């Protein structure tokens, strides 16, 4: 494996810990890195480390190398999981990335749901979550990157409650129609998923198309039907969800427009 002077981190400055909230990102452990911030080379920081299983194939290795190479070119953004360094020489490949201690957005909202039945996570807090994801997506789009699985489960939450998009590069209920069986994947198909993600945010980690079996979905969408306004959702946000769900990909808003619209709601929204 080649040595990249810009990214190589010494493995003896990395002490591996417990797996990160169990498998959903394929062999990721929490770790303590020493001198990750070169200003204070003595200082310890909590990081995430992606590696391969002992049973991994040649393809599995090439896939991790490709992911590492894409993360080297993407640059930095506060609302994405950023590459911190790599351990490639004299040992197994280690991909050091940012740690999001509070886990995925879905579980984050589900745990903060109001107890008991309807007869602590206000609208500005929810719009903040959405705005942050839209900004991370607008960034990734500018770096020629299409997600392919933009769901609340792929948005990670840090100790500082910052939203971070993970796993950028079937989850049928988040997929745009043109990707369902024409098998596309564009920036417009990411906007469709962003609309489903808005619905998950305002339902506080609710499962989309509740009750509808995965096979009945394609017909539902072909008839022009979409999910109804969640019980506690600002009308402007349902309007945005509906624009993300246009059948024609060219009719959907761009992540730039979504950022603009989400900002106005963030400033104005009550409750
Ligand atoms: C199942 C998801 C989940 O909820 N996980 C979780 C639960 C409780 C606490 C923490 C977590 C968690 O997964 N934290 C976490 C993972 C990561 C890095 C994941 C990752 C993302 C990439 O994006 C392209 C790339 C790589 O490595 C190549 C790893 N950080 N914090």
């Amino acid at each position: 494996l080649p040595l990249d002077p810009l990214w190589e981190f010494p493995r003896d400055r990395l002490v591996l810990g417990k797996p990160l909230g169990e498998g959903c990102f394929g062999q990721v452990v929490r770790a303590e890195a020493f001198g990750m911030d070169p200003a204070r080379p003595d200082q310890a920081s909590t990081v995430a480390v992606k590696m391969l299983k002992d049973n991994a194939s040649d393809k599995d290795l090439a896939d991790l190398v490709s992911e590492m190479e894409v993360m080297k070119l993407i640059g930095r953004h506060k609302n994405i999981i950023n590459l911190l360094g790599v351990c490639t020489q004299e040992g197994p490949l280690y991909v050091i990335v940012e740690c999001a201690a509070k886990g995925n957005l879905r579980e984050f909202l589900r745990a903060r749901r109001p107890p008991g039945p309807d007869l602590p996570l206000s609208f500005p807090v929810l719009v903040s979550c959405a705005y942050q994801v839209a900004r991370g997506m607008q960034y990734l789009e500018s770096r020629k990157c299409i997600h392919r699985d933009l769901a609340a489960r792929n948005v990670l939450v840090t100790e500082d409650n910052v939203m971070k998009i993970a796993d950028f590069g079937l989850p049928v209920k988040w997929m745009a129609p043109e990707a369902l069986f024409d098998r596309v994947y564009t920036h417009q198909s990411d906007v469709w998923s962003f609309g489903i993600l808005l619905w998950e945010i305002f339902t506080l980690g609710g499962s989309p198309y509740p009750g509808i079996p995965v096979e009945e979905l394609f017909s539902l969408l072909r008839e022009g039907h979409r999910m109804d306004r969640p019980p506690h959702c600002p009308p402007e946000l349902y309007g945005l969800m509906r624009e993300c769900w246009h059948a024609a990909p060219s009719q959907r808003p761009t992540f730039k427009q979504l950022v603009e619209a989400l900002d106005k709601v963030l400033l104005a929204v009550s409750e």
